[PDB]
């Protein structure tokens, strides 16, 4: 080829670089606009990453050239990471580096981000449910028949709470934070792994539960369960109606009920913030990617 061109890349190379940029961006847009709040949503995030992965393999497979800086840039940002499902972290060829990028980014997208997504999706759904019960408090609290007393429909409150605790007490694909429950038939992890993610999510050991050959991490039911305990503690209700109690008794019970609600709120917040940092971390990798692919298309003629 003695005719002037705009790039040392091949037409077949350019097609790959192009599709990669497409996937990279569609991925980045998907991951930034679709929150991990529903199972369907997570499927789309997961998909966007898989397609971004494929695009990368195509690049590596195609053996698409790469300048020195591009190689070192890509290398640096992607090499030597993913240790302990924590965040921890020569002349390497071009085909070799795409494979690395394709390998590592996928690990992060799955073993890390993917977990956080699933965590926020489960914890979200879980707190939502608790919120809904909480909105029924209206028709469950009425001032005392005479003067200073208050009637609490302890029974209905307790029933609801219990159903909630009962639902998430099971071990299925709607109550497991880690590992993510893909498919039919419970997915367990080793205890070391279970405990790693337990630390990562700053969750109590109670969230750790065994299932056959392995372990899984669930939501934290301690708060809800203390709530039920206290309700049981107010003493058996009236005949079949509500339980009456004076102010002191009621005041103390309520503050406690708020303390427990407050607890879930704090767990949840730590989870979403941590999810955020994960998602961000992944995005920065996707930026480096788009940045390298962009530099690779620059008119080098």
């Amino acid at each position: 080829a003695v005719v002037p061109s705009t790039t040392e890349h091949r037409g077949t190379d350019i097609i790959s670089l192009s599709q990669a940029a497409t996937k990279i961006h569609q991925a980045q847009q998907t991951l930034q606009s679709t929150p991990p709040i529903s199972e369907e949503n997570n499927d789309e995030r997961t998909l966007a990453r898989q397609q971004l992965t494929s695009s990368l393999n195509a690049l590596a497979k195609s053996g698409v050239s790469l300048s020195a800086e591009q190689n070192e840039n890509l290398r640096s940002a992607f090499s030597a990471p993913t240790s302990a499902l924590f965040s921890a972290s020569t002349t390497i060829s071009d085909a070799e580096i795409w494979d690395m990028v394709s390998q590592n980014i996928s690990a992060i997208g799955d073993s890390y981000l993917g977990v956080y997504e699933n965590v926020v999706a489960v914890y979200t759904d879980f707190y939502q449910a608790f919120s809904d019960i909480l909105s029924k408090m209206g028709g469950w609290l009425l001032p005392g028949k005479d003067g200073n007393t208050v009637k609490l429909d302890v029974t209905s409150l307790k029933n609801d709470l219990n159903s909630l605790v009962n639902k998430y007490n099971q071990i299925n694909s709607n109550t497991v934070l880690f590992p993510a429950q893909s498919g039919s038939g419970v997915k367990v992890a080793t205890e070391a792994e279970a405990r790693q993610w337990l630390s990562e999510l700053n969750l109590p050991n109670s969230c750790l539960k065994s299932y056959g050959s392995g372990y899984v991490v669930t939501v934290d039911l301690t708060p809800l369960q203390k709530m039920v305990q206290d309700i049981d503690g107010l003493g058996a209700p009236g005949k079949d109606s509500k339980l009456e109690m004076d102010n002191a008794k009621y005041q103390a019970w309520q503050s406690g009920f708020k303390a427990q609600e407050e607890n879930m709120k704090t767990t949840l917040q730590t989870l979403t913030q941590k999810y955020s940092n994960a998602n961000s971390l992944y995005d920065n990798l996707v930026k480096v990617l788009s940045s390298t692919i962009s530099s690779s298309l620059e008119t080098a003629k």
